[PDB]
């Protein structure tokens, strides 16, 4: 019983104009997003989020991953963190239907400069005034002895790589000094960006060539113990070449091998030879905390753009990460910049988004998570398919893999018959993967009975990993059916489609491979 | 290269992304209008004048707060220090100054002045709203008074009200002649005369108030060059507006405020209306699923771009650096969304009016704006521009969209038009070139509200009319060529466009020059 104007779901009316601008035009507050949200999102877990009872929310608002920032904690805090993660985790598994897998990354501390203890107890603060001076030093008696006249840092080799003049940020870039002096083991600097400057923060040296390895003796010891715990992934921080990437794979060993590397570009260098770093590393992580930092603030969404173009003309992961919600670490709801940015990052191409402080410290861990998953799916159906898809295929080469053909069929086939979902059968993600690349608007339900195929599918967009937990049937067909059966489940259970919708079909390895069936719900 | 002209000239979208480039130097020109909200921060004659060395290039008044005197004193401070660069004409900048009316704004009243001056709602407590002026001043955590007096008629058991941005949020659970009982669902620091939202209710408050009326008065008796008119829901309160300027205020520019889920869906008819549109997204994501405010963007920036009218991007794009010398990433990426999504300008609200870096948040404004210009992917963007025009053989369109094609081709360093109204400068604005648009006027009004276009860089044009008309148009490009030099847009070997009128006594803006520098 219409009246006068039904408005179609999904942004479909946007969907269908003929040029980008009238897309735009079309856009409309008014069309609601389908169920499945695609984007991944990435959690950092800290004291505001490692409960058990807390995870479990987290997972049912939506986080995806849970990022482990080893740039604090020592190794029983992050082993207990994993340990609370499984069994938030594991407390949804009587059910495969409904269970969620979570991914738990590794984020290495990396080349960092801290500084170090404001004298008195740690927890006070010095206010630095515009136009003081503030000595800075190396001498250890002071490691714990900072106040607003000298301040410890642990870069042993900064007076060598600063210079008279240069600038130097402290604690997000927030503090700035200019170089007056150069000592032996001391600078003279003149606060410009005065401030309150608390205990172990981060300190930004842009346009110096500073010459920390990517991978120090003790980033090699929190991934031995990341191999120990069984991580899925590494988030590899100050990445500048290819070489730094292969310091991180290779340390793991054959027992890591299988562990997914991801790259953080945060300084000028890994975004000068960000194609190096791409082809050595399975993704990327757009670091923007660091990034802001090193290079101008009116750079970063160039830098940003850049590489998540570049990761999706390369099918490889990108996340994009730091401050996409940061008011929220003590406000209920974002600012509107911060409503834009994750919406933005989405309609960028990112294949996850990334929560930090704002789940590990803040006040309103779960709105955080709650607000990312909406934004996303508002975001993910204003994308422009018609040219994206479009642009992919083009840029993407003629290959004779049979299997690349396979997925951009399914893909353009869900497209042709606007398919409530993506059934692949995968064993290693990799099936599931070359669908993803080319940005089907459907959700990809990816069966595996690979545990950590399941965890590491969800850096892809659009890759819904479930986990079937049934023994394999001897008979192969027998057991492609109850793979396809279970995603039927799980896709009705889940709301994604209903019994009579068309579903796209990949049925994965079989002893041609990958066969492709476009089908009713059954 | 620089200008991202690489990016420029990709073949896809994709491939435009993929070759952005953070070496990649801008221009000098910066095309983005910055608006800048005036306030105890940032209205002092000295630090005006550095506010317009750093960008601002409106400045904006919020009749929210203040009496006319105070407003009166502003305003007399903006054109002070605006016309303290007035001795160097080539350098000069033009100043526009905006009103931005109260409207059917809901506010809570003060709280009680003995005790904290900020009261805890707690999750879960009961809060009494009343109506009952006694009150107005004695606001705590057991009675809160607001000023919108017919409330009860609009709300019923169960309806939400919002508080402060939104930030805490009250559930009615009993009603009353002149109250309401509520429960704190989302609670907070209470503080004084903070905004109240409805997002579930028909408010019925007139879109233009006895006050508007005299502020709106005010603003033609003071000379003001454009209004932003808070909560425009539809067409006829334009007309409202644009009935109180009248006759006297005719040629102010009336930018519409869209910050309810009706002004949304009534955009179209309120585009016709309007002179412009400002995305005003404070009171939007709060009266909308904040989720859905980029959506709203998006369309209107979309449609404003369609129909050639400017739209601001508008309310916490810098908003940290109300606090902070630098913005987060999620700020810089907004502001440089806003001007790769096609905002003619982009505005400051708390960063300049009340904050602790308005310098700052200006310059950060600036130069973000200038970055995101070079990466506008314009082989797209000009390209539908023109498919969607309205078809016309009009000589001056005909004449401005060949002075685009014609910058593109020769990477031009400005198109110089002269311009008495604006007109033939928007005309050429809306085609959105890479290169500057300098408009040369001797209407100082009109070098005020070209701020509104992106791209438009007014010059104002102070010499004699000439005798001779061809004299006349030869020293007012004369004029933009030293000014695009002493500015630094281009030099000697360089090729700058030029648009000029046919003939004495004929309006058409139709000769176009490709004039080598120079
Ligand atoms: O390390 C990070 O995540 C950053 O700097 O954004
Ligand atoms: O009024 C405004 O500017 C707003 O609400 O964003
Ligand atoms: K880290
Ligand atoms: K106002
Ligand atoms: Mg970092
Ligand atoms: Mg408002």
């Amino acid at each position: 019983e219409a009246g006068t104007a039904f408005i179609q779901t999904q942004q479909l009316h946007a969907a269908m104009a003929d040029t980008f601008l009238e897309h735009m035009c079309r856009l409309d507050i008014d069309s609601p997003p389908i169920t499945a949200r695609n984007t991944g999102i990435i959690c950092t877990i800290g004291p505001a989020s490692r409960s058990v009872e807390t995870l479990k929310e987290m997972i049912k608002s939506g986080m995806n991953v849970a990022r482990l920032n080893f740039s604090h904690g020592t190794h029983e805090y992050h082993a207990e963190t994993i340990k609370n993660v499984r069994t938030a985790t594991e407390s949804f598994a009587s059910d495969p239907i409904l269970y969620r897998p979570v991914a738990v990354a590794l984020d290495t501390k990396g080349p960092e400069i801290r500084t170090g203890l404001i004298k008195g107890s740690g927890t006070a603060e010095v206010e630095l005034k515009k136009g003081a001076t503030l000595k800075i030093t190396l001498d250890n008696a002071y490691m714990e002895k900072c106040d607003e006249n000298i301040l410890w840092l642990d870069y042993k080799n900064i007076c060598k790589v600063v210079e008279v003049g240069s600038k130097i940020y402290v604690d997000d870039g927030l503090i700035s000094l200019q170089v007056k002096q150069k000592g032996a083991d001391f600078l003279v600097t003149e606060v410009e960006n005065g401030g309150s400057l608390g205990s172990k923060k981060g300190v930004n040296l842009p346009g110096a060539a500073v010459d920390l390895p990517a991978v120090s003796e003790k980033d090699i010891q929190d991934l031995k113990f990341g191999v120990e715990q069984d991580v899925d992934m590494v988030f590899a921080s100050f990445i500048r070449k290819a070489s730094d990437v292969h310091e991180v794979r290779k340390v793991l060993g054959e027992k890591g091998k299988n562990i997914k590397i991801i790259s953080k570009i945060e300084n000028h260098e890994g975004v000068r030879r960000f194609d190096e770093i791409l082809e050595a590393s399975d993704g990327i992580m757009v670091a923007r905390g660091d990034l802001g930092i090193e290079i101008p603030a009116e750079k970063v969404f160039l830098a940003q753009k850049m590489m998540i173009g570049r990761c999706n003309r390369a099918g490889k992961p990108v996340i994009c990460a730091t401050q996409m919600l940061e008011s929220m670490i003590k406000k209920p709801r974002p600012t509107r910049a911060e409503g834009s940015d994750v919406a933005n990052a989405v309609l960028d191409g990112a294949d996850c988004i990334m929560l930090s402080g704002e789940t590990a410290k803040g006040d309103y861990p779960l709105e955080a998570v709650r607000m990312q998953h909406l934004i996303a799916r508002e975001a993910e159906a204003a994308i422009y398919h018609l040219q994206l898809f479009e642009e992919l295929r083009r840029l993407a080469p003629i290959t004779s893999d049979p299997t690349e053909a396979t997925a951009v069929g399914a893909v353009e086939a869900s497209f042709k018959c606007c398919s409530g979902a993506i059934i692949v059968l995968t064993k290693s993600g990799r099936y599931a993967h070359q669908v993803a690349r080319y940005r089907p608007r459907a959700p990809i339900i990816a069966v595996t009975r690979n545990p950590q195929t399941a965890r590491q599918a969800h850096l892809y967009r659009g890759i819904f990993p479930v986990l079937c937990k049934d023994p394999v049937q001897e008979a192969w067909a027998e057991d492609v059916d109850l793979r396809v059966n279970f995603a039927m489940n799980v896709g009705k259970a889940r709301g994604f489609f209903k019994k009579g919708d068309v579903v796209i079909v990949l049925t994965g390895w079989r002893p041609f491979t990958n066969t492709m069936r476009v089908v009713p719900v059954p």
